[PDB]
């Protein structure tokens, strides 16, 4: 096999139900899944998971993307994580059929509001009471109940009367009564224990902090040097923030995908322009949950995933996934359901955080994610997804687009085992993925970066062809198609006598993946 | 460059197809030019008014796709020279392959007939209410008059009852049978009129037992094979065994000749399904049906038969009483414009003109007018619904050609393509596309001359005959054929630089299936 | 049973086909029709048909509306026709189950350009012909009574003569004479009709004579007016003005007879109560390759608006001399029905031909056969999707009635209506089941015939003191009419529309009711 996630046996000839309701009634928990796991698994690599050995096991169990969290660590430390990721990835390269591309993602620390120290270190903040938030440094090393300092100079500009301010990522709540001439005076809504350099969130305030801190500028230039596939850009509030990130990555980093993290109210409010400007979106439920009423976050998640699905842009669901698996070898029922529901809402990828970065069971976390994501696939109602996305786009006439919608249509009609797409940039495979076929998309490419970036898209299984370009265009095609047939047979996607859809250009160095073939598997 | 006037059919590809049939009707505009090409085939009967090489050339230029020969009259030698003139006219355009329009030759048999005897030519006046005795007794063959009538159908009596109608001379004279003898009938003249010598008889509702193929038809079918006709229109088909008989006589030499069954009576309508299964296509002969069946049911029979043909993906031709007024006038009635148009809208693949082109005074104007009406009727077809219904009825399979043909039609609607280009040897791939009824014209590129001619049986196929030799690189042989079809479509005004067309081909030489679809911008 | 059109037996639990194509595929010429005849029949009354005896037989054979052509005849002559129509109609009053309302239609003469008098001269094609106003008939000289042709004709105009049989081409005017050349040839008799292309005709839409005819119609209590030569909204407004206050309930049906009417159709429709498509007149200016489009477009727009549309002219012409129609005529009629026409009108066939009775019965036969080919599922689905999104209770109620009628395979939708409004709303959505509109207003009953699928019945019973008893009595009358006509039987289901509580007028109440 070469890993517990390698073989994902499909059955192609099930009756598709005429209604969503019937699709639900037919679910059967005693039935093994009969579909591939189509959602991407992103794991945060840190102290628990950064050894070459653990990483190999994680790749086997279904990790597609390694996330590096630049909130902590030096460049040296993260360069050594990346090197171990690439060693573990390349250890499977000897067998091109069993090689799984693994992407590297750099997640920036991003703009932050921090308190100043207690004196340096705890203080008890009293339900009711008053607290003055002060702003000049002559009060930074001394806090306690009376006063509190923080580094965001413009708080007073962006806060109004009755605004919430949260301290220590949600713990302490505050209610601003008056803006007191470059000061703030606050009623303690919640109250708890207060420490030093604790994070501050401003629900519904249009924070004025730069798109990119100087620390992020240096971390993004390191990402370019280190050849990363994508960046997760923090606290994105407007289209300009994205353009700034893109400016920093410049010409050398132009092929690096920018995933915008939506972590506050302004980001949700300005989502359309953020989406316009971005390559993808990450929904940070934890951070949204501080910034926005608890009970609206599920609305915000569903909206963002629907809009991304409509634009054909990758969306990653993040934070609070299998967080209990930091300390235990199984997740709760509720975690299972939350993960499942993100896949069912239409997420392309699910990201694991502390569960893989620093906890006691990184391996089991990956495996459990793969199990849940794969079981969720039974409850996806493919017909409706495809029918609605088809119905919700213009004429276009872009040959590659027209051919993508056709391949997906053909995949349903023929109950195909796969859609094989030959692609240099990945674009055709991405265009196929936005129409949400049931069949796996086998994206055959010679470009190693294309192959790694393809993991951002639901349903793309990237395979990296290492064979040189054959002279005769038609036999170069048959060779890449052959490689795909062999992977798909080996992963149990299909077998002899099944049918697959094949997408290609026509003749060498053509503009457009504009050629669709329906091909029996030999 | 226009050597036609049916040749240039300028299409406008970029308007939204309405979301309802009702809205499509509401948006019809008599003041704007048609934006579609003329997709139904035109079949013209060639006779004294049309058989010269010169008239035939202009008939091709005006839209004629198929030359019909009516073997009801004329000798083998008369019909052989007609066929020769059709081919001389057709081949006069071969010098420019872009202007060349394939033209098919169809042979329409006389078929089985019931005929009366002689009036000792002389006529006698039959009067309503009077009694007429019909006798089989041949001692009377030559002495028909106002009291006794001899017919040559020796089984009439087996097949008729008291109450039964008998029509004579194309429905002019009606008799109801009042007493049923063994060798004879006695009947009340219901209608009345002047009865001539050797006139045709119809038995409405009677399961007529004459042979599928007369002695004269066997001779005519063998001549068809020798003359390399493209199709036969077989008369008075009543049941599956009738079609098998025709197929047996055409035999192995005639195996590629298409058999179109003419439905001309009640039994044919009733046994339509078995006839359709056995036939290559169907011709609805409304005039004949009008005698054989209550006049006011014929429109139901037509709609029914055209529907079943569309469902089966088999050509259906509507014939008789099309632009008949144009035998003597240079313009048709409003009613005829409407009846032709409604046969197009019913789903007809082709329309056939008869005396209008065979013997009338304005053969050329009948062709021109048929083309005008058919092209305007196109605006009124709601293409989207036909396709969606045919897609949803089709038996579900994973067969690659069919998935590809359906996909190609789907893409043609979604990209508003200017054409579907299909490279086809036998024509099958192009026929598979046509049966899904795209709005866009199908340009079927073939090197097979016969394939090119027979393609006209299907609505929407514009066949072009590629003359170039087979290139050594398959990919180059494809682009050569595709380029040719591009040149043709540009010249006919189907599309232009910037537009998109759908292209269907195989994948490598021979292989098996036309399983490749490309969405190609027009260079 | 009194008459050949009375019993229209139905079978209800069909299963409608999933596609239009399957619907066509399942047509079967040997099966008797299993639906009522839903299309209205309008007959022109004239010398052959104006006797009480003939009118009675015509009613029994399916005539729903009697058209009076005021192109000819005096007020005295028409008053007597109307009196005969009403005598014949009221002869059936004595059994209310058997009583069929019959409407009277007044068709205006309108403006008419007409030639003079000399035998037939053959205008051989190409050969001169000058027109004169000087109050003589060969290839040079022809006179006509439109004093302003010269003012309205500019070198290159066309002049049609005798119902488009001839077409002359002016290309030199002389402000009193015109010098034409024959463009289309034919034989030319005496005292003919003439037309000009586009909007050239400036003659008033309502003439002094039309004003007198329309006021006559008001005093004779006619149900509808067929307004000739309507070319724009303001022609409709002038007719409505003349009919005025007293004639406010008279339906105005604008006749579309020329290219200009087609061009300005949207405003004519808006301003009219309905439309008549005069195919023959259309075919004078408009070529044969376009007339069928105009017909389909106009019937389509009428259907979308919910306004009655009548197909007229060249229907069963051959039946003027023959007792049977041709195949082509049968098809032409059937195709008007399938196009969505609410009524079909007979002209010379009933007015002056030898077989008035047979032309009616044969119209009925064809219209009833055409019903099998109508795909009611799609009509309703589409008209539902294209209706403006209102909350109007009467509209929601009508749509719900039709939907319940399909779901329940109901034998009928029974509508209790003083004004007919609710029955008209239901007919717009094209149910398969017949609409039995129960009314005590005789005008409502008569005007109902303009709408496809309405069977109007006139309740003669007095109002019951208890409202629910008054409702049950009218519904019971409807059940009886429907059983006698064979629409349904005991054990079937019907849809019933009413108001809630006495003397409303607002029909917002739907019930699903077993046939007892």
């Amino acid at each position: 096999e070469a890993g517990t996630a390698f073989i994902q046996t499909q059955q192609l000839h099930a009756a598709m139900a005429d209604t969503f309701l019937e699709h639900m009634c037919r679910l059967d928990i005693d039935s093994p899944p009969i579909t591939a796991r189509n959602t991407g698994i992103i794991c945060t690599i840190g102290p628990a998971s950064r050894s070459v050995e653990t990483l190999k096991e994680m790749i086997k169990s279904g990790m597609n993307v390694a996330r590096l969290n630049f909130s902590h660590g030096t460049h040296e430390y993260h360069a050594e994580t990346i090197k171990n990721v690439r060693t573990a990835t390349e250890s499977f390269a000897s067998d091109p059929i069993l090689y799984r591309p693994v992407a590297v993602a750099l997640d920036t620390k991003g703009p932050e509001i921090r308190t100043g120290l207690i004196k340096g270190a705890e203080v008890e903040l009293k339900k009711g009471a008053t607290l003055k938030i002060t702003l000049d440094n002559a009060y930074m090393e001394k806090c306690d109940e009376n006063i509190l300092w923080l580094d965001y100079k413009n708080i007073c500009k962006v806060v109004e009367v009755g605004s919430k301010i949260y301290v220590d990522d949600g713990l302490i709540s505050l209610q601003v009564k008056q803006k007191g001439a470059d000061f703030l005076v606050t009623e303690v809504e919640n109250g708890g224990s207060l420490g030093s350099k604790k994070g501050v969130n401003l629900p519904g305030a249009a924070v004025d902090l730069p798109a990119v801190s100087e620390k992020d500028i240096q971390d993004l230039k390191f990402g370019v040097e280190q050849d990363v596939d994508m960046v997760f850009a923090s606290f994105i509030r407007k289209a300009s923030d994205v353009h700034e990130v893109r400016k920093v990555l410049g010409e050398k980093g132009k092929n690096i995908k920018i995933i915008s993290k939506i972590e506050n109210h302004e980001g949700v409010r300005r989502f359309d322009e953020i989406l316009e400007a971005s390559d993808g979106i990450m929904v940070a439920r934890g951070d949204l949950g501080i910034e926005i009423p608890a009970e609206k976050v599920f609305l915000a998640q569903k909206m963002m995933i629907g809009r991304c699905n409509r634009a054909g842009k990758p969306v990653i669901c993040a934070t609070q996934m299998l967080e209990s698996m930091i300390k235990k070898p199984r997740p709760t029922r509720a975690e299972g359901s939350d993960v499942a529901n993100a896949v069912l809402d239409g997420a392309d990828c699910i990201m694991l955080s502390g569960e893989t970065a620093k906890g006691d069971y990184p391996l089991e976390a990956v495996r459990m994610q793969h199990l849940i994501a794969r079981e969720a696939e039974a409850a996806i109602y493919h017909l409706q997804l495809f029918e609605e996305l088809r119905r919700l786009a213009p004429i276009t006439s872009d040959p590659t687009e027209a051919t993508a919608v056709g391949a997906v249509e053909a995949s349903f009609k023929c109950c195909s085992g796969a859609i094989i797409v030959l692609t240099k940039s990945g674009r055709s495979a991405h265009q196929v993925a936005r129409y949400r076929p049931r069949a796996p998309i086998i994206a055959v490419t010679r470009n190693p970066q294309t192959a790694r970036q393809a993991h951002l898209y639901r349903g793309i299984f990237p395979v990296l062809c290492k064979d040189p370009v054959q002279e005769a265009w038609a036999e170069d095609v048959d060779l890449r198609v052959n490689f795909a047939m062999n992977v798909g047979k080996a992963r149990g996607f299909f077998k002899k006598g099944d049918v697959v859809i094949v997408l290609t250009g026509w003749r060498p160095g053509s503009g457009f993946t504009n050629t669709m073939r329906v091909v029996p598997v030999p």
